DNA sequence: CATTAGA
DNA sequence: TCTAATG
């Protein structure tokens, strides 16, 4: 966690940089590894040798790591801080749209600067477009001012097309978060569920209320269970406009939803430990379900649930509110 | 890791 | 189809 701190933090610059700007997935994939086995590691790190002798830690990592362990730097990650070319593509990628591969060939006609996307508007879908446009909007955090009135709006529309609809804002701004990134509605509806063969309506229904509205302005994908798109606060009474910001919204089986629930509400952390709770407690809990435990080594025959409650009373918890879905 | 664009 | 990007 600090002990070997600037071992594995030059470890996944490193890393990084083979997957991004090579198409490295070998050494990539071995950086991290690296990375990995040294944090969990003990010892304050000595040298070459003293590294090495771990999975994964093989000749190559190790020099560099000596280099480093004698020089605060290091010099190939160095170049590389300094090469445009790369740090091209780890500026282009910021685009929402923007990938790797992308960056790349982006790079190779040219396109390095922002502007140089603009330039070539063309070049670029619809997603990057729309990426490229929002593009200063969408690195800012959202205000759980904010996140609130657009709460209540999206609700608001929500329950008026249906009253049988259930929505749930997801995530951090459900743990109580000051802010967000992008908001996360949880759909579903009671009509629909793990076998009774969809009614896409169900998701077009709403996205097409909330555009009616004008809540959402744009789309980046609609399919028939996700859509992705952007959205924006009816900007006051003059003077003052919203940023545009990013929101997701998906459908689900409401023999699902509190599962799924339960898990996109995190934290990252809390699931892994509610996740590494239920093992015990003779179960399994994955996105979707949970899973009494036969002791074969697997089982099947998923659990039902009708509030976040079930879960923790199943495995048998202390039910956490979002607040302390913490860890 | 599953869902949507694209091309 | 496959592959990329998002999550
Ligand atoms: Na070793
Ligand atoms: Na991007």
């Amino acid at each position: 966690e600090t002990l070997n701190g600037g071992i594995t933090d030059m470890l996944t610059e490193l890393a990084n940089f083979e997957k991004n700007v090579s198409q490295a997935i070998h050494k990539y994939n071995a950086y991290r590894k690296a990375a990995s086995v040294i944090a969990k590691y003990p010892h304050k790190i000595k040298s070459g040798a003293e590294a090495k002798k771990l999975p994964g830690v093989g000749t190559k990592i190790a020099e560099k790591i000596d280099e480093f362990l004698a020089t605060g730097k290091l010099r190939k990650l160095e170049k590389i801080r300094q090469d445009d070319t790369s740090s091209s593509i780890n500026f282009l990628t910021r685009v929402s749209g923007i990938g790797p591969s992308a960056a790349r060939k982006f790079v190779d006609e040219g396109i390095k600067t922002l502007e140089d996307l603009r330039k070539n508007e063309d070049k670029l879908n619809h997603h990057q477009r729309i990426g490229l446009k929002y593009f200063g909007d969408f690195e800012k955090r959202i205000p759980r001012e904010e996140m609130l009135q657009m709460q209540d709006i999206v609700l608001n529309e929500v329950k008026k097309v249906d009253s049988e609809y259930i929505a749930t804002v997801c995530g951090s701004f459900r743990r109580g978060a000051e802010s967000s990134g992008d908001m996360d509605v949880l759909l579903t509806h009671p009509s629909f569920t793990s076998e009774s063969t969809k009614q896409p309506k169900l998701l077009h229904q709403v996205v097409e209320q909330l555009q009616k509205v004008h809540f959402i302005t744009d789309t980046l994908s609609k399919g028939e269970t996700k859509f992705m798109g952007v959205c924006q606060l009816p900007s006051k009474n003059d003077e003052k406009e919203y940023p545009h910001r990013r929101i997701d919204i998906r459908l689900i089986p409401k023999d699902q939803y509190y599962c799924g629930v339960l898990y996109f509400t995190g934290s990252d952390i809390f699931n892994k430990n509610m996740r590494a709770h239920a093992l015990e407690k003779g179960f399994t809990i994955n996105e979707y379900t949970i899973r009494p435990l036969g002791v074969t080594g697997v089982a099947g025959e998923p659990l039902p649930v009708d509030s976040e409650k079930d879960i923790f009373d199943y495995i048998q918890w202390k039910y956490r509110e979002p607040k302390d879905r913490s860890e």
